[PDB]
């Protein structure tokens, strides 16, 4: 369980560019996710992130997306200063490779800190866009 909570990826970006899309999939599967609000932001140190660079997004408009079991969904597009090898932080609050769980909401967090770290829980990745 991890519904309103918030959870901050940090992954690893192969590929530079201006315009880019983020994947979204249910790994943790059984029932749905419900994603008050996602950011993308550019990492610091640990969990610590960066809101100067902080986009949030929008899933057809809408800044909340429920996925269902087995389903795939990708962000709107969204400026964004990608370089090839960079670290890339994705925070995701709930509503009822390194990881990092606060209680609560906490897309505003830039510290993170007193997280915990996990052993993966959301399939996120960065793609192109038209």
């Amino acid at each position: 369980g991890l519904a309103q909570n918030t959870l901050r990826q940090i992954i690893k970006v192969s590929l530079g560019g201006k315009q880019i899309r983020m994947r979204f999939s249910n790994l943790f599967s059984d029932q749905p996710a419900v994603l008050k609000s996602v950011s993308v932001a550019n990492v610091t140190e640990a969990p610590a992130v960066d809101i100067k660079t902080q986009k949030i997004l929008s899933f057809k408009g809408s800044p909340q997306v429920t996925l269902g079991a087995d389903e795939v969904m990708y962000s709107d597009a969204f400026d964004f200063e990608l370089q090839p090898g960079q670290l890339l932080a994705i925070t995701i609050h709930y509503g009822e490779t390194t990881s990092y769980i606060l209680q609560g909401d906490h897309i505003n967090n830039e510290s993170f800190a007193g997280a915990v770290k996990t052993d993966s829980i959301m399939g996120v990745d960065i793609s192109s866009v038209k």
